[PDB]
C-alpha cells in the first residue's frame, strides 16, 4: 500500500492519479486535513502534526511507501513562520519517525528554496551552500538534512527533488510565490485580464506538472545503488521571466498583463533563475518532455475547455 500526504495540493492531485494508474486504484491511500466529499480514492483525514492518528493511519493500512506532499508552501510561511516550521519540520519528523518503525520506503521533496543569493543564480549547482531567506527555506534545509540523517543513521531509503515552480491546470491557483504563472493562464483565458503580483522580469525555474509528477515517480523507481544523492536531487526543465511568459499566452489568447509586484516579489527575488541538475539527468536519466509551447498548449486547450 502507498500513502499520499498533502493529497489535496496542486502535486498531490497529480500524484495521486498518476500511483493509481501504475499500482491500481486500490493501492492508494491518500491523506490531508479534511475530508472533500465525492472524493475519487481511498482517503485518511489526518493532520500530519498529530502523530497517534498518522501512526494509527500507517498501522491499520499497511502502508509500505509514502510519498509526503503536506507542506506550508514560502508565501504562506512568510507571513506565519512558526505554522511554516511546525508542519514542515515536526510533520517530516513524523513521517521520518514512522518510516523507520514500519520500515517504509518515502519520498519527502525539498525546493528550489533551499538556494540564496549567496550562490549562483545561473545554472545553480547541486552542491553549492544553502543558506536560504526565506521562513520555508529554512524549513527545507532542516528537512533535506533530517532525511539525509535518516539515511544514514537508520537506513531508511528516502528520496527526494528540490522542485522548481510547477505549473499545472487540473488544481487551481493556491496565492503561492510561484503561482503567478499558474493564474497568468487561468486569468488570461477566464477573463483576459491579470494583475501579476511579481515584476515583469521576474524569472524562476519552472517546469509542467506531468514531468514533475513524472520524475518523481521515475527516481522512486531507480536502483538505490544507482543514487548519488538521495533527499535533494535539482532538477529543471524551463527558467523564463513573467512577461515572456506572457507572450507565449498571448500567441494564443488576446489579455492584458498589469503588473503590481507585492511581498512574493522579495521571495522570488532570492532564489535562482535556473538549476544544474546533471546529478538527475546522470544517476537516474532524468529528461523533461515540456517545453513552453507544448506547456502552453495543455493549459490553453484545457482552460478554454473549462470555460465553455
Amino acid at each position: 500500500m502507498i500513502l499520499v500526504t498533502g493529497a489535496l495540493g496542486q502535486i498531490g492531485t497529480e500524484l495521486v492519479l498518476a500511483l493509481q494508474e501504475k499500482y491500481g486504484n486500490d493501492k492508494i491511500i491518500a491523506s490531508d486535513l479534511k475530508e472533500p466529499e465525492n472524493y475519487h480514492c481511498k482517503f485518511e483525514k489526518c493532520d500530519i502534526r498529530d502523530i497517534e492518528t498518522y501512526e494509527r493511519i500507517n498501522n491499520e493500512n499497511k502502508i509500505e511507501i509514502v510519498y509526503h506532499l503536506a507542506a506550508i508552501l514560502s508565501a504562506a510561511g512568510e507571513k506565519n513562520p512558526e505554522l511554516c516550521h511546525d508542519v514542515n519540520y515536526n510533520g517530516l519528523e513524523n513521517v521520518l519517525k514512522t518510516a523507520k518503525k514500519y520500515n517504509q520506503k518515502l519520498f519527502c521533496p525539498s525546493s528550489i528554496a533551499v538556494f540564496g543569493p549567496d550562490v549562483p543564480k545561473e545554472m545553480t549547482p547541486q552542491n553549492v551552500e544553502l543558506n536560504p531567506k526565506t521562513v520555508y527555506g529554512i524549513t527545507k534545509v532542516k528537512g533535506e538534512e533530517l532525511c539525509d540523517t535518516y539515511f544514514k543513521e537508520h537506513g531508511i531509503d528516502v528520496r527526494g527533488i528540490r522542485y522548481p515552480g510547477l505549473i499545472s491546470w487540473k488544481h487551481k491557483p493556491s496565492g503561492g510565490t510561484t503561482d503567478y504563472a499558474v493564474e497568468m493562464y487561468f486569468d488570461a483565458v477566464e477573463s483576459g485580464k491579470y494583475e501579476c503580483f511579481v515584476n515583469r522580469n521576474t524569472r524562476l525555474p519552472m517546469m509542467f506538472m506531468d514531468d514533475a509528477i513524472r520524475a518523481t515517480l521515475e527516481l522512486m523507481d531507480a536502483p538505490l545503488d544507482s543514487l548519488n544523492y538521495h533527499s535533494n536531487y535539482n532538477l529543471s526543465s524551463m527558467s523564463f521571466s513573467a512577461e515572456e511568459l506572457e507572450k507565449e499566452i498571448s500567441a494564443h489568447v488576446d489579455f492584458n498583463c498589469l503588473y503590481k509586484p507585492d511581498y512574493r516579489q522579495d521571495i522570488a527575488d532570492t532564489w535562482p533563475i535556473s538549476i544544474n541538475d546533471d546529478d538527475a539527468r546522470k544517476d537516474w536519466g532524468w529528461e523533461p518532455k515540456f517545453d513552453i509551447s507544448k506547456m502552453t498548449e495543455e493549459m490553453i486547450t484545457n482552460l478554454r475547455r473549462l470555460n465553455e
